């Protein structure tokens, strides 16, 4: 309140509010995550405290965490525009696809980063996604609420994550790129998980071992069939169709890593190009 310039309400996210700032002293425009309650426990303190050294050229870089009075909040590298944006700014044309690959090759490696120290993101959209002038994509956020982009296994109520529920939700971002419609506009639990059934099949014993016991799986789920994926995303080639389905597999444990994802042939002729960007 004393150190930052507030320049302007970027948004709220889940755990506060966003404003792009500039640092009274050293002049940086940052962005600045005021963080809303009972004092500010412990835990998170530490927990927060951790992701200072999590850094990588994908990982949007948290600069400064300030825990003042009873307050919280999260300083980071402010970055120009998000992927929802520039999608929105996209829609005519679609974004060219030598792009689409290189920000998906780029966030597997944040996500490859992240996920070799154990750390998940747990929410990724596209309002998380963020873009600069030179052609990189960084993820943003380690800590009414849109669910077109959750894992299944977290929907049907499995308490542990793992890394899997990230793939699943570049998988559907990568969609969404490719396609201008989100993949699983869902509007609450029930219609985002039978939109998900709906287009990969409901899912049974064979596909999901376990699926069955899950705490909110229930022998009454309508049981749809698969449909085929050619129809899901035209006009994805077949390295790129092949790679989404391994991204998207119900059962968490055969969905691809984040690192083998890397190793698919799809990125053999990856490149970085520049986008246009309006400011
Ligand atoms: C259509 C006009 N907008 C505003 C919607 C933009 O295109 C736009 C958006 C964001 C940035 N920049 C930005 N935003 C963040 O967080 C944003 C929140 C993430 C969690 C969900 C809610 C939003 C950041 N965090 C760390 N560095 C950040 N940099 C620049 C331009």
């Amino acid at each position: 309140m004393e150190n930052f310039q507030k320049v302007e309400k970027i948004g709220e996210g889940t755990y506060g509010v966003v404003y792009k700032a500039r640092n009274k002293l050293t002049g940086e425009v940052v962005a600045l995550k005021k963080i809303r309650t009972e004092g500010v426990p412990s835990t998170a303190i530490r927990e927060i405290s951790l992701l200072k050294e999590l850094n990588h050229p994908n990982i949007v870089k948290l600069l400064d965490v300030i825990h003042t009075e009873n307050k919280l909040y999260l300083v980071f590298e402010f970055l120009h525009q998000d992927l929802k944006k520039f999608m929105d700014a996209s829609a005519l044309t679609g974004i060219p696809l030598p792009l689409i690959k290189s920000y998906l090759f780029q966030l597997l490696q944040g996500l490859a980063f992240c996920h070799s120290h154990r750390v998940l993101h747990r929410d990724l959209k596209p309002q998380n996604l963020l873009i600069n002038t030179e052609g990189a994509i960084k993820l943003a956020d380690f800590g009414v609420v849109t669910l077109w982009y959750r894992a299944p296994e977290i929907l049907l109520g499995c308490k542990y994550y793992s890394t899997a529920v990230d793939i699943w939700s570049l998988g559907c971002i990568f969609a969404e790129m490719v396609t201008r419609r989100a993949l699983f506009p869902g509007d609450s639990e029930i219609d985002q998980l039978f939109r998900i059934f709906r287009t990969l099949g409901t899912p049974d014993e064979v596909v999901w071992p376990g699926v069955t016991s899950m705490p909110d799986y229930k022998p009454s789920f309508p049981k749809w069939a698969r449909q085929d994926f050619s129809k899901v995303v035209p006009p994805l080639d077949e390295d790129g169709r092949s790679l989404l389905s391994q991204m998207l597999h119900y059962d968490p444990n055969k969905r691809i890593s984040a690192k083998a994802a890397l190793a698919h042939p799809f990125f053999q002729d990856v490149t970085k190009p520049v986008p246009h960007l309006r400011l």
